[PDB]
């Protein structure tokens, strides 16, 4: 049988937000490559702009789909489809920022579709967010386990600052395919990475990239 994921797919997506109690929605139209482990996305704000905070923050609540997974690891996420999947995320800055995020992905067609909530809060009113001083997250490697009976991902996560400094953030996220018969895997680890191509001096539009592979070390 061919595989429920197609090689080239499209996405859609859209984010309902609040951070600091600044409300905001956000479109996503992109494409990727679900066996390469790449995909790339215009966003585009649609409600709340210009968002005064950093958009760095947000870039990685817009699916573990787009991870090049060799034949020796067990890919969760391609056997969550066409069903799909979600995910719950908890995001833990060094200076008491915390952010929560959600996202349900279904399949229709050759399209995944993807709803995402993202809240923030505790942000420093003087800190690089609020401020937006941030540059870039750095790559970063996710290790994947079963805590508690669940598929997990935690990621020590650094955010490039102006002026020669790092902000950390430890992420942890729990992923659910939505038949619960999917086997869940054995522990490996997914290394990513996530760019910002182009944007508008507002942010108001938005091109990302995203790379990312498995591996077991």
């Amino acid at each position: 049988a061919m595989s429920a994921i197609k090689p080239d797919m499209r996405i859609k997506l859209r984010m309902e937000g609040n951070v600091n109690g600044h409300h905001f929605v956000i479109d996503g139209d992109g494409t990727g490559k679900p066996y390469e482990g790449k995909q790339t996305m215009d966003l585009e704000v649609k409600e709340g702009g210009p968002l005064p905070f950093a958009f760095d923050i947000l870039t990685t609540a817009f699916n573990r789909v787009f991870v090049k997974y060799p034949d020796n690891i067990q890919d969760y996420f391609k056997q969550s489809f066409p069903k799909g999947y979600s995910w719950e995320r908890s995001m833990t800055f060094e200076d008491g920022g915390i952010c929560n995020a959600r996202n349900d992905i279904t399949m229709e067609g050759d399209t995944f579709y993807n709803k995402v909530r993202f809240y923030g809060t505790n942000f420093p009113a003087n800190g690089p967010v609020m401020q937006k001083k941030t540059l870039k997250w750095e790559p970063s490697t996710e290790k994947m386990y079963v805590r508690d009976g669940v598929l997990t991902g935690d990621i020590e996560m650094a955010l490039l600052l102006e002026g020669n400094a790092h902000y950390r953030c430890d992420f942890r996220t729990t992923y659910k395919a939505k038949e619960k018969g999917v086997k869940l895997p054995g522990a490996h680890f997914v290394d990513h990475a996530i760019e910002i191509l182009s944007h508008d001096k507002d942010y108001n539009k938005v091109k990302l990239y995203e790379h990312a592979v498995a591996h077991s070390g």
